[PDB]
């Protein structure tokens, strides 16, 4: 018996007076004792739609109806909230898509776009493996690569997920970017063979034979992995995913091979490769999920395991801005002397 049935009550009590401010830590607290509790879900989604968060509103009553799906006071909202969200996520990816128009606007050529590109390709092999606890700086990681001298007081290992990155975007960026044809399986295995080549060969390329603990969570039983994995790369070639917005694709395929988690090690990093390759394939730039939106990463990617993916491709759209406004953030201003 849950003890928050008191803080759902104080919540609504103030909502009644407009202690909103109050309410909504009630709220919160509520789903802190109990996220898994359909009232408090369904009355803080109510409290969140009266301040027009519909984007909220429409996630909460969702997850409430994941966990009741008859739960009729959610079935009534929902109804009212899920084409208002179609269309504020549809208008998001009309801002992204003007960005990446911009950006394809700059000729191949220019020198201030070369710059950038190259300044945040360190950047992307930086936050994907500072993002896991790699405790290698931009500059060490700018410096193993420029040289092929190995920083002193940092370890093996460490360095080699540095090498073994910058292998996997020479090759995505070499061979599969430009490449007609189907994804494979022998490109998935490809790029994990050089993600992991140089810290662990014997697994470098190969999928798991064996069960995973990751957290609390168990992936898919081993057998399942090679069926998953051949449905995934169907999927990825299939029509209904050209049918999809390139960035909600990628997003889709990113979430997919976290959840199937085929490999023992570098899932993550070899599926935010995989999710590049997809947006560079459609004509977009590739992203960087940075080190300090580590948290936001686990939540959406929870959110996604609880059953609603979308707060996790907003995730990746907002991610894609973030790298188009840099890249923008090289263009011409007016000056004379």
């Amino acid at each position: 018996s849950l003890e928050a049935r008191a803080a759902l009550n104080q919540a609504l009590e103030m909502k009644r007076q407009g202690k909103r401010e109050k309410a909504q830590k009630l709220f919160m607290h509520a789903l802190k004792m109990d996220p898994d509790f359909v009232d408090a879900l369904t009355e803080f989604g109510i409290f969140s739609e009266e301040d027009k968060d519909i984007i909220q509103a429409d996630y909460l009553y969702t997850r409430a109806l994941t966990i009741s799906p008859y739960h009729e006071k959610a079935l009534v909202n929902r109804d009212r909230t899920l084409p208002l969200v179609e269309e504020i996520d549809q208008r998001y990816f009309s801002i992204i898509d003007s960005k990446v128009k911009k950006v394809m606007s700059i000729p191949k050529g220019n020198s201030a776009l070369r710059r950038v590109m190259e300044e945040t390709y360190y950047h992307h092999i930086y936050h994907t493996v500072a993002i896991e606890g790699n405790t290698l700086t931009l500059s060490e990681i700018r410096h193993i690569l420029e040289t092929r001298y190995a920083v002193p007081g940092k370890s093996d290992e460490e360095q080699n997920e540095v090498i073994g990155m910058h292998a996997a975007m020479k090759y995505i960026n070499t061979t599969l970017v430009s490449r007609i044809g189907s994804v494979t399986i022998s490109d998935v295995l490809e790029i994990h063979r050089r993600v992991l080549g140089y810290v662990d060969p014997v697994e470098a390329g190969r999928f798991r034979t064996t069960q995973v603990l990751v957290g609390h969570h168990i992936p898919p039983h081993p057998q399942d992995v090679e069926k998953q994995m051949q449905e995934f790369v169907q999927w990825l070639n299939s029509e209904e995913a050209m049918n999809l917005h390139p960035v909600e694709f990628a997003a889709l395929a990113h979430y997919k091979l976290v959840y199937i988690h085929p490999f023992i090690d570098g899932n993550g990093r070899t599926s935010r490769l995989l999710m590049n390759l997809i947006l560079m394939q459609a004509g977009y730039p590739p992203i960087t999920i940075r080190k300090e939106q580590r948290s936001d990463y686990y939540h959406v990617l929870e959110a996604a395991n609880e059953g609603d993916v979308r707060p996790f491709i907003r995730f990746i759209a907002k991610c894609t801005e973030t790298t188009l406004d840099t890249l923008l953030f090289a263009t011409t201003e007016y000056s004379v002397a």
